[PDB]
Formats: structure tokens, sequence, C-alpha cells
DNA sequence: GCATGCTCTACTGCTTCGATATCG
DNA sequence: AAGCAGTAGAGCATGC
């Protein structure tokens, strides 16, 4: 999903805005709203953040309503580092580095939030 | 609940050894 | 062909 969101930019130019909304709506109601404590849906959060970063690369004109969901998700993934296994504690690092690469190459009116995600972490 | 720790037949394969086929 | 050694695909048991 998050990989082929790339080449679907040149085919619809609205489905890139349809994803990152469907994606964040799937991402919210799995580990923020319900079953935050008792669930096993934790071992795919690197794929989640990798997908959101790979669609946020191509998505211009940010909605500015879902960034308090993005930066309430990525501190959850920084929090949930040691409930893991080796050779996936590096995949989690690649996901977080990818997201921080993503939301810093578009505008300095945005990247003040990169200073409060690490403060919250 | 997915991750790590003992355990039981048992399938593949190494080694010798005798026969068979082939070439000079 | 006969013998024999070995290891692996699997089965029970316990953990943050």
């Amino acid at each position: 999903y998050g990989l082929f969101a790339g080449p679907c930019k040149v085919i619809n130019a609205k489905d890139v805005d349809f994803m990152y909304v469907e994606l964040i709506q799937r991402c919210k109601q799995m580990f923020l709203t319900q079953t935050d404590t008792g669930d096993d849906r934790v071992y795919q959060m690197p794929s989640f953040l990798q997908s959101v970063a790979s669609v946020l690369l191509y998505l211009d004109t940010v909605p500015e309503v879902y960034t308090p969901v993005l930066e309430h998700l990525v501190v959850m993934q920084i929090d949930s580092f040691p409930q893991y296994s080796p050779k996936m504690q590096l995949v989690c690092c690649r996901a977080i580095v990818k997201v921080f690469l993503a939301l810093a190459a578009k505008g300095p009116v945005l990247r003040n939030c990169i200073s409060t995600v690490v403060h919250q972490g």
C-alpha cells in the first residue's frame, strides 16, 4: 500500500490525498483508540510508519488536521522500542529515520514539530 | 502469544566390497 | 548391498 502510493500520483492526483486519510484512519483505530493495552497488533507499526513516510514524500499540500495523529503515533513507536526482538529493532530505527527524513524537506513552517516529537520522546 | 528450550524417531548419506560393463 | 553414524523436522514445556 505505502509503496505503490508513490506511482499512483501520476494516475489520479486525488488518490494520494485519499490515502494518508484512509491510512491514518486505519492507523488510529488500532493502537490509539481501542485496545491500546491488550493487543498484539504491534509487530507491524514499522510497516505502518514506513508506509506513512513513503506516502508523505509524494503528498504535497498537507491537511494540517492529521499532524496531531502523526506526531502522536511516532512517539508511540519511539516508546514501543524494547518490547521487540533483534533484527527488527533495526527495522524500527529505519522507520523512525525515514519519517524524520520525510517531514523535514518541505518547509520550515512545518519542521518546528520535529523539535517537539523528540522532546515528548 | 509469539519466542526460546529439551527431545524422538528416522531419512540421507559415508564407507567398504563385490559384480558388471567398457576399452586398449 | 550391508552396516552405521549423524542431524533435522517435528513434538511438549516454559516464559515478558
